[PDB]
């Protein structure tokens, strides 16, 4: 077991999951001093992203933040391996305090975070056995700003109420994942990192959009109150709020970024 | 053992340390939207700071940070007890991301950051003894930026070069110490934190003036650049930089302020 709040918490993961006490660990601040322009950061290719509306995909309430099944089928293109979906979640504040990105920008929270997570399908079988190994993993980060209301984010949020509780969960309608993403997905932020959560293997390629995507007030109020890490029938419920790691020591890293 | 890099670094102090995993952990994110003036919040006094340059100080390089030791006759006044000096020392980043204050402000890292630690003398022998007990300790915190040359910081920055290794010590003549804080000390925050190294017992009421102090870049580089870690005869020699702790969570709590 682990949290974000109190003894089960960040610093305690350590004790726990020792990568959570290693070297490369996410998330961090980005700014101007640890930035890096590479002229080999080329576009990524998004195969396979457009979810049939006809087809049906598994959200889960783990405890930790609600997840959308993704199919291998769907990958990127545009790295050293190819790297098949797994799942996406989200990263959020509270009510009282909406800014619960993992990523900070020049030490600034966002509201929100969506995460992509992929595998190294041409190394390992599943995300799981990746999980802790070389080139395990690499994520697409989505920063999200306070905005108009987002259709395509609500395509998982109109389902919160159907996974309230840790171990709940709904079939969703396929949607074009693209739609989550931001412009001008060639300009990025790469570096390589870490789970945020344990055990916070080092295994992570971050891949950072550099523009946020926009939901309303309303959308995140409703993420921010929707869901409890607890089980439905848990006597001390804990909500599902501010699920986001501190931003980490560098550790003699760069950012490299596809801009300058 | 415990360091701000690697296998002991600050996510794995909680082992050892339990402090360092428990309750009102420093250092933290100063934003307005958790600052409440207070107005019962009164200019502190600060007795004794006008060292003799007679009489002559130790400086030390722990490992951790270059320390000067001060005089116990040294003290605050205008707390509900008097509390007595113990030492200084500062926190800094490194060249490439002069960065290294412990608190920030609205995200914000300055340069450096100075502390002078103070005891609760009316109830405790010494500031070790003080540092495990309610209200035992007071610390004051400068924020540093670039700017001026600053002749008052030099009367420490002038002796880095007799104590760049680990354990090595020099004698400093005494100043003002009074000269070392900012303009308008009756502008302040104040929160109940913790140490912000190990043990990061939670004894300590924080001071952070309102307003930075400078030091010229050539001051701020001799800082990042003058001292190691590392005894003189450690065969692999580690650079004393980023001797900070990430600012910590500060959850359904308040920051004071002395000013509107
Ligand atoms: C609130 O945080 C999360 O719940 C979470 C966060 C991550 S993250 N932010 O990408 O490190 C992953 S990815 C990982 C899970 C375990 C095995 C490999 C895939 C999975 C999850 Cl489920
Ligand atoms: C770079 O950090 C340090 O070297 C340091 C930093 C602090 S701080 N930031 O004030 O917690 C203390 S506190 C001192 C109080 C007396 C007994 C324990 C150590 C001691 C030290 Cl040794
Ligand atoms: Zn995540
Ligand atoms: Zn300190």
């Amino acid at each position: 077991k682990w949290t974000y709040f109190g003894p089960d918490g960040e610093n305690s993961w350590s004790k726990k999951y020792p990568s959570c006490g290693g070297l490369l660990q996410s998330p961090i601040d980005l700014h101007s001093d640890i930035l890096q322009y590479d002229a080999s950061l080329t576009p990524l290719e998004f195969q396979g992203y457009n979810l049939s509306a006809n087809k049906q995909f598994l959200l889960t309430n783990n405890g930790h933040s609600v997840k959308l099944n993704l199919p291998s089928d769907m990958h990127i293109q545009g790295l050293q391996s190819r790297y098949s979906a797994t799942q996406l979640h989200l990263h959020w504040g509270n009510p009282n305090d909406p800014h619960g990105s993992e990523h900070t920008v020049s030490g600034q929270h966002f509201a929100a975070e969506l995460h992509i997570v992929h595998y190294n399908s041409d190394l390992y079988p599943d995300a799981s056995t990746a999980s802790n190994k070389s080139e395990g993993l690499a994520v697409l980060a989505v920063l999200i700003e306070m905005g108009s209301f987002n259709p395509s984010y609500d395509k998982i949020f109109s389902h919160l109420q159907h996974v309230k509780y840790k171990g709940q969960e709904a079939f969703v309608p396929g949607f074009n994942i693209e739609e989550l993403l931001p412009e001008r997905t060639a300009e990025y932020y790469r570096y390589r990192g870490s789970l945020t959560t344990p055990p916070c293997n080092p295994t992570v390629l971050w891949t950072v959009f550099r523009n946020p995507v926009q939901i309303s007030q309303e959308q995140l109020l409703a993420l921010e109150t929707a869901l409890y890490c607890t089980h439905m029938d848990d006597p001390s419920p804990r909500e599902m709020i501010n699920n986001f790691r501190q931003v980490q020591k560098f550790d003699e890293r760069l950012v490299y970024t596809s801009f300058s």
